[PDB]
Parts: C-alpha cells; sequence; structure tokens
C-alpha cells in the first residue's frame, strides 16, 4: 500500500531486460501478463496480477496454454500444468522474490527438458556502452552496416587535452576502428591563453572539418572523437534512435551545448 506499483513495474522493466519477445503482456502494466516458457516453447502462462499483487501475496496463474502434437499431449493438460503452477507460486508467495525469478527454477525441474548445464552470453560489442575516466562518450549511432560514434570530454588546458587524446588515438580498442578522427580545442573563459592544434589521422579531410565543425558548433573547452566501425546490417533498430536520445544528453553534458 506504498510503493507496490513501482516494484511491480520495475519487475516489468527487469523481465524485459531478462527477457523481452519472451514475455507479452496482456495489459499496459502489470495488471495481466503471458509469459511463454524460458526455453522459448509454446506452453504460454496466462498469469494476472490482484489486487495482492507480488508485495501483499503474489500474482495469479489464470490459465496455461500450449501448442502440441499428438506426442505428449496425453501427459499433461493446461488445467494439470495450472496445479502445479500454482504450488510453485506457493513458493514466490512468501519470499521477498516477486514471482518470475523464483518460480522459474522449480518449472525447470518439474517441466524438465535440459538441453545443457552452461551459460554462454553475448558481451561482444563494439559500441561503447560504458563509461569513461575523465571522458564521457555515450553517442554510437549506426549507418547501413557502419556503426558512427563520438566520445566528449570536458577539458583544461592542453596537457590534459593532450594525454588524454593521445592516449586514446594509441589506445588499441579506438585503434580497430576503420578511421578515426579528433578534436580538441582549448579557449579561455575570460583570458588569452588558449591552445589549438589540428588534426588528420583518420580521414584527412575530416580533419580541419572537425575543428571548423566544433567552431560553428558553438562549443569549446572540451573534446571530441568520432570513430567509423562495421558491424551487421544496421547492427540493431534499438541501437541509433535510442541511444541518440542518451548521448545527445551526454554530448550536451560534457559541454557541447551549454
Amino acid at each position: 500500500m506504498d510503493d507496490d506499483h513501482e516494484q511491480l513495474v520495475e519487475e516489468l522493466e527487469a523481465v524485459e531486460a531478462i527477457y523481452p519477445d519472451l514475455l507479452s503482456k496482456k495489459q499496459e502494466d502489470g495488471s495481466i501478463i503471458v509469459v511463454k516458457v524460458p526455453q522459448h516453447e509454446y506452453m504460454t502462462l496466462q498469469i494476472s496480477f490482484p489486487t495482492h499483487y507480488p508485495s501483499e501475496e503474489a500474482p495469479n496463474v489464470i490459465e496455461v496454454g500450449v501448442c502440441t502434437s499428438l506426442a505428449k499431449r496425453d501427459l499433461y493438460d493446461t488445467k494439470y500444468l495450472q496445479h502445479l503452477f500454482q504450488e510453485v507460486m506457493d513458493s514466490v508467495f512468501h519470499r521477498g522474490s516477486v514471482c518470475l525469478f523464483d518460480f522459474l527454477t522449480e518449472l525447470d525441474g518439474v517441466l524438465y527438458v535440459e538441453p545443457e548445464e552452461e551459460t554462454e552470453p553475448v558481451q561482444q560489442s563494439d559500441i561503447p556502452t560504458d563509461p569513461f575516466e575523465g571522458w564521457t562518450a555515450s553517442d554510437p549511432i549506426t549507418d547501413r552496416g557502419s556503426t558512427f560514434m563520438a566520445f566528449a570530454a570536458h577539458v583544461t588546458s592542453e596537457e590534459q587535452a593532450f594525454a588524454m587524446l593521445d592516449l586514446l588515438k594509441t589506445d588499441s580498442k579506438m585503434r580497430k576502428a576503420n578511421h578515426v578522427m579528433s578534436a580538441w580545442r582549448i579557449k579561455q573563459d575570460g583570458s588569452a591563453a588558449t591552445y589549438q592544434d589540428s588534426d588528420d589521422d583518420g580521414e584527412t579531410a575530416a580533419g580541419s572539418r572537425m575543428l571548423h565543425l566544433i567552431t560553428i558548433m558553438d562549443v569549446w573547452n572540451v573534446i571530441v572523437v568520432v570513430a567509423r566501425w562495421f558491424g551487421g546490417a544496421h547492427i540493431g533498430p534499438d541501437r541509433f534512435k535510442h541511444i541518440n536520445s542518451t548521448a545527445r544528453e551526454a554530448v550536451v553534458r560534457a559541454g557541447f551545448d551549454s
């Protein structure tokens, strides 16, 4: 009777994070959902969320459905699976867990079907999503097959910019791209001690262009590095647009739009 929705809506976004396509919500936010066996089966679980949701008690297993042939249709029925489903909820009925995480455990054993006993996730990605020291980078964008990306960093006098950019350019992870371009700029807020130098390592046409680019963009005292990578066809629909919004915040934040 306090933040029951927040935790509820959070488990939704959490199960989403773990398994998107696998879960299907009948209702907009929580209330009623249909999850399908994590093995990507065909037996879908119809579950509702009563006024006494996880916090109060637990969700409500309303029904189960399954796409089956005449091979194992005699072994289990929908109402039958519903019975064991319920006895499993009994587990996720008095735990600090909401349901989804703990109940899959029992289902994992009772439903059987065990392929292997190991885990292999996907952690291979060129596109940077992790933070950097001194550096604030978060703008990877997508193009046909290619990937675009930029790293911004607020800086002080020339030593700072020189070192952090030196290092970054000679860094083997940034070294992995097709062509990288960089631009640094230092302008005294209200003084004359300014240090500026050009670049052209990757593509030379981008060197002076990027320089005047940061000039016309109304921005100083901050550095930016752009890199081009090759990936899949479009890498992912959620890659460019969604990160664009996030990236937009970073670039602006690091002092690109003050």
